């Protein structure tokens, strides 16, 4: 028999890893912090000058928020969670600043075309196909449609998924990134509820041996709690990563300042909470209060630099290639 | 030798998974959760709306807990910690509330024969061989006796097993059911006191090995402390979950509410504290006060819903198919 | 390379798993607790009706410890912390009230053999060679001129070791009993003082490869906190098991009730604390008051026949046989 | 596909064990503690009486460490941020108080080269060229320019490196002792800042593997928290350990006694802290207050003798060939 049980080898598939789980190992290095090159892919087309996009959450990213993250290198995906005419408005005020990036989420309900098409005509740059689970008939249907009907002026992205074949059957539906985390995130509670979920960091091994041979990046969604966890989130081979709670404490998030115990909050909740939704697969609660986004990703884009210089990675690509340690509870 | 010791490696027998050691892996879905089946087998014979089984405990289970079970979808196990004759009374009292399912538990001592007897009279339809270990020819025999003389019109419930090899005894003597759980409950110092367990997803799947050849359906006890687990439970094999704790503070358990530092509380006790039994193997805690059992049941079925949606199960037979991920203790 | 680093696959040679590492599997049994026999070499000719003895610590074992384990069936081991003919007169002490069993603890001092001659006068029944590390030449020897000497009317335990290499070297010198326990005592602090010591379970089943196939005794000392883990050192195949911690809370242990926060304790250090040797490898703590020693045995006895009824065991020589599953760091 | 995810087995290198998940074992000794040898190579030529040297920080080592520590046996290195001529007039101060032993850091910075002529003119005895990631031309060209312009009157320690192909860069450079430590120490945030390290046990493995082919001494700096921890990493197979956090505490370490809840404490900070540089990777924190270092470095010596007794160790070149358990979560 099988040593954890039964006589099937494929019932425990694999052993997943998350973030606590590894290290990345020092390497030969002619790279300096400062002059390591942070550009990288958000989407075949899209290179983003600092790999961090901002979670599509309605306590993380309106528009204010995407016009800092665009400011800073990055980009913000627009929250879905308000009528067709306010998410489309919100895109125009982000073009209204400049030439800055900007996507917005879609469902796949009978309202989500008509949702992707407003904001087509409002310019924005990335419609994200925007899921707890992508591997379904419906979702596959929505991220091909669009890719033909508007692929050649804006690019699409899928998810979330956290198995190669999910990525995969992505992948093949016309997918111009694939957006990885079923369960990780900090608000999350679709482990204790459905059982359900996957370790990040083999998710994204995962994910990345399916999407990097087509040339699709992977943009790796949730469980990030500290600025080390997003060099380890790249050199797993995602090629962006997506922040809610790292930056659901700032100041241009929505949301007012909150005080307790004299210390200052900033409410952050899953779009799965009862509250968000009015079965609750996300629970309601607080950030500390950050100060100024820009400030904020300063200080995670300054522990990737150092992560490129011990590493010696001159480039995100490079990154991708590192290698990682495994440590053990007491490593914690 | 053999790296934990000794040279032989029979002495360590196996590896035992907890279900905190273990997440479902999302897989392709066209399953909606509100459009899944969540019917399922408790017995060879008896198939129920909803896996669900109250305990066998007097903090957990007498008519109103039954009846409002049943109601459910479910179905609940009378406790045998009363006189004969009130338990058979508990037994007509559910039969008065309509056409309702109801099991009753019955031991092995010489009183056994005849609550079981008296049981049958007041029109029981499972009767529960309730032992803490099974893999006992007074057990065995019992179970056989039992399906010899009244199987035709009731199903037969053995329990407690740990092991395949017990599992396989209790197919053997004609079980019509098999529940599995040494150690695992909630209020259970078996562990502790015996230093005597197994780990409840490797015990299932040990059980499940020598069941399912034999079309013999598993009832998982104990151990279950989110709905998430309830998942679990099946995907590893088992067909039907026993809830004690996590039903112990409902309105319809036994017990009156306790008020402790401003919160409300019922009593929930093992069938092996010294109280229940006035060597102990349980103890005597609280839970938390949760209103009434319909909603409880919802919310457990809520989240079992999910995970057939992320995993792709129409059925609980297909969700008995489904794949874990093992994670580490950074994981939790 | 070897997977934890360097090229030598001998430099980490096992994995050590203590008594929270495993969990007694159940098997099949037609035992009852009540009627299994719990009786056990303590050394090549000595049996005990409980496979118990007291630590010989001057916090756990004089004169009326070792009566009253003796007349629970056990054995007390005197400490050797006091001038030599005190030692004696505890002895004759214990002799004075029946035909009572009773160890008592010598070093390999120049003090030690002038020691051992006095408590063979006195009519003591076992010596016990008493040092932290007995693969030495020094301890071998004492053990040896012991054994020659007076070893028709006495016998003579040799401790403590944790190798099998070591256990090896005490059965050649013509130990009576093995000692097993290097750093796992309760107010140990060999581990983070030396940064020396070896998990119980494997040290267990080491020196038992050693001992068992020359007819040879091992004795458990150090580490168990539970009645369980009675039954678990004895499962790995130990014979009997030595108590400090669990004894040193009752009535008979010497010392008198400290109050603190309400609630009643008393002391408990190590040998090699500051104050007992007044480098400590022992602090001085606290443990709580549990009444008279006869109940505490009750109630360690009763978990182990528990275990012997899980495990179908009718003697301690079949519980030897009992195998494990190892548990995960969730399962606790 | 690999079990922790990709299809590629190197992306996860090893598995790495720190200090906390291993234990020297016992073996056959005839070594007292008192009479063994404890004297180490800090470098090709110098042998210390006591394998501890103190870290280059500015909270543990000024010019009064530097001179108890060679009283004790041991050496300081006198840390480098302050002005060229205060650090050389604090080698001038060691060197005053008779024949003792100092070394002192220098960086890799334009400042560098003039800095360490300028303590080589002091007398210094010991350059460390002191960097956080040694794999780097500059720093092998640093290594290789010292020793080839004084390496006749002076040793040159390279280090930090975590890696057996970067320990082996320094060999080829010309070092005279490697030191082993990214990631570990008490004050570090380069695990949670850049998601950098290695566990100190596989990286000193590593290491040594690299360096004991070629006569070169391995420096264990960083992540030591008792006495037991030194004896692990010599026997890991390094020749000394370097301690910031252990002697931190100290009357000979710089800064004044610090207050908090009616306790003493000493303010310890790491040279990346906000503070020593004023994307910072440490934390400035405190250390109880242990009185004089010859104290501190006696309970640290006795318990590295404990661990020369128990594993029959009569010389540290001996202690480095003793073997580990490796321990589970419980163990700890
Ligand atoms: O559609 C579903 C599932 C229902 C059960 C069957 C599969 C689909 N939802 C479940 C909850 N989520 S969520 O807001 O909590 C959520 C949103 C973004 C990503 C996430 C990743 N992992 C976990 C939750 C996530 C939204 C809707
Ligand atoms: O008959 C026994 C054993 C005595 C020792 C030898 C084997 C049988 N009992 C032990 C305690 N239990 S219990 O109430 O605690 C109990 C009842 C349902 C299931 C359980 C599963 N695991 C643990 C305890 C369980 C009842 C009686
Ligand atoms: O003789 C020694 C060692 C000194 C270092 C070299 C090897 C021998 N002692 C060390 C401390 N112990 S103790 O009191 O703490 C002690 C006494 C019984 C058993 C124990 C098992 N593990 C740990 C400590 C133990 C007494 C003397
Ligand atoms: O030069 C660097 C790195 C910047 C990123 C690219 C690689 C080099 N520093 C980073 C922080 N350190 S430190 O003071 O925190 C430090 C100093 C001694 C040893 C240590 C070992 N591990 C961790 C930190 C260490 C000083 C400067
Ligand atoms: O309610 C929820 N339950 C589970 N995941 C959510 C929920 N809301 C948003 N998410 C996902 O969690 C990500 C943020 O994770 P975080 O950065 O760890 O806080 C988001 O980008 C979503 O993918
Ligand atoms: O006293 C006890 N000790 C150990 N297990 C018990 C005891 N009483 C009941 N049980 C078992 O624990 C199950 C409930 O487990 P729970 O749902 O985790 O609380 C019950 O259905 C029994 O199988
Ligand atoms: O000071 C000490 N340090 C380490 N072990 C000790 C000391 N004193 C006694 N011991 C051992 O620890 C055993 C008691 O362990 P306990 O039952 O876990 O408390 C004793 O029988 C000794 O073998
Ligand atoms: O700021 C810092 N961040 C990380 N490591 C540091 C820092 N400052 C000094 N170190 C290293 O940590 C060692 C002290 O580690 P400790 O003995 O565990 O406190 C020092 O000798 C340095 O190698």
């Amino acid at each position: 028999p099988v040593p954890t049980g039964g006589d099937d080898p494929t019932k425990i598939a694999m052993l997943g890893l998350t973030f606590d789980d590894v290290l990345l190992l020092p390497a030969a290095s002619d790279v300096l912090p400062a002059n390591a090159d942070t550009s990288s892919q958000l989407t075949k087309k899209i290179r983003l000058k600092v790999p961090l996009v901002s979670s599509a959450m309605d306590t993380v990213t309106e528009a204010r928020m995407a016009i800092a993250m665009a400011r800073a290198g990055g980009m913000g995906v627009l929250h879905r969670n308000l009528p067709v005419a306010e998410q489309a408005a919100q895109v125009e005020t982000v073009k209204r600043s400049g030439g800055l990036l900007v996507g917005a989420a879609v469902g796949v309900g009978d309202d989500a075309w008509e949702r992707a098409m407003a904001l087509r005509d409002a310019g924005v740059d990335v419609l994200v196909v925007d899921t707890a689970h992508a591997h379904n008939r419906k979702v596959l249907d929505m991220v091909h449609r669009l890719k033909t009907t508007v692929g050649d002026e804006i690019e699409v992205v899928g998810g979330n998924v956290a198995t190669r074949a999910a990525a995969a059957a992505l992948v093949e539906a016309g997918a111009d990134a694939v957006k990885v985390g079923v369960g990780p995130g900090s608000i999350c509670t679709t482990r204790v509820v459905a059982g359900v979920g996957a370790p990040q960091i083999t998710a994204i091994l995962e994910a990345v041996a399916a999407c990097a041979p087509h040339g699709v990046p992977v943009i790796a969604d949730g469980g990030l709690q500290y600025s080390g966890d997003i060099a380890k989130a790249l050199a797993a081979g995602a090629s962006t990563a997506m922040l809610g709670s790292l930056l659901a404490g700032t100041a241009e998030s929505p949301g007012e300042l909150i005080l307790v115990n004299g210390k200052q909050f900033k409410s952050y909740r899953g779009m799965g909470s009862l509250g968000a939704m009015q079965v609750p697969e996300g629970i309601e609660g607080r950030v500390p209060f950050r100060g100024p986004l820009s400030t904020v990703i300063h200080q995670l884009v300054g522990g990737l630099r150092a992560a490129m210089g011990y590493t010696g990675s001159a480039t995100i690509e490079e990154l991708q290639q590192a290698q990682f340690v495994q440590i053990t509870a007491a490593g914690l």
